[PDB]
RNA sequence: GUGAACCGGAUUGCCGUCAGGAAAUUAGGUGCGCUUAGCAGUAUUCCCCACGCUGUGGG
């Protein structure tokens, strides 16, 4: 079965006071962990049962969760929606019992089982990571003028189109290129939002030597993480029901850990 | 093992009954925060592993 879970954000009201849960949603990372932060383990939280020790990434469990982040729900209201899809079932009350500032209503789940028969129209919304594997000649400096370097990298970058061609063309060309081996086929597909997604990660790096010995003194160094980000909606027909459930439940590209994978589907 | 050694200033006691700081006070007169900007139609996306001469998988 899955498991299918709804957070809410406020993202609103006065501007001039502090507004923990607006602040979260600035660094996918920080999302990404304090999601992550809800599959505690057995013995962790029979120890720790207030969440009041420090965080280590090895006391929690390891599972591909999938989610997304939605904005511009009204009402008279803003609202930015979290969405969760996973194998396991979440432990919100354990994540969020010293963070009630950051949500504007409590978290929902319910369960999930999909089932779909051959030649089914759907209406389906997912975001993509629109990047392709290349070989760059190195250019540096640019101190007014460009130096070349004799090394090739391979760097993952993002996707592009020609000068006669829409956006809106490419990116469905790209879907439906991989759109026979996921278990589906297109019939209609729109470009909503096309941009990038920011975030920061830290990691340790060594300085000195301890005078007792046993280790380092130890600091922190951040480094970036840009991700090219595509939303679409449209419609699909289901070409086979066993090759689709496994599209589901797995993502349908990279960057799975950042919100960059998830199908969302109605019955049309 | 020294004008040194042995060596208690000790026993008893309430400072209690008395007291209005009180009559009177406007802190008022004058003042633009103003000149400015796509979260988007791109030409390298920060790191790692495997298969090829771009496609999978992890942060």
């Amino acid at each position: 079965m899955i498991y299918l879970s709804r957070l809410l954000i406020d993202t609103g009201g006065n501007p001039d006071r502090p507004r923990p849960g607006r602040k979260w949603l600035d660094n996918i990372y920080n999302v990404h962990r304090r999601l992550s932060m809800a599959f505690p383990s057995g013995l962790r939280r029979e120890q720790d049962p207030h969440f009041l020790k420090p965080f280590s990434p090895n006391d929690f469990q390891k599972t591909p969760f999938l989610f997304r982040v939605d904005n511009n729900i009204d009402g008279n209201d803003k609202r930015a929606i979290i969405i969760v899809q996973s194998v396991l079932e979440p432990d919100w009350d354990y994540c969020f019992q010293n963070a009630l500032d950051f949500l504007a209503a409590p978290p929902e789940t319910k369960e999930y089982n999909p089932e779909f028969k051959a030649g089914q129209l759907l209406r389906f919304r997912l975001r993509v990571n629109a990047s392709v594997r290349r070989h760059i000649p190195e250019m540096v400096q640019q101190d007014g003028q460009t130096i070349e370097t004799g090394k090739i990298l391979h760097k993952r970058v993002s996707l592009t189109w020609d000068a006669s061609s829409t956006p809106d063309q490419a990116l469905a060309d790209w879907l439906a290129a991989k759109s026979p081996k996921l278990g589906f086929t297109l019939q209609r597909c729109e470009l909503l939002q096309l941009g990038w997604v920011y975030g920061s990660k830290p990691e340790p790096k060594n300085v000195k030597v301890k005078e007792q010995g046993q280790g380092y003194w130890r600091e922190h160094k951040y480094n970036p993480l840009r991700f090219r980000a595509a939303l679409l909606e449209g419609v699909l027909e289901v070409d086979d029901p066993k090759l689709f459930l496994k599209t589901l439940s797995s993502g349908i590209g990279k960057a799975k850990s950042f919100g960059f994978g998830l199908l969302s589907v109605l019955p049309i």
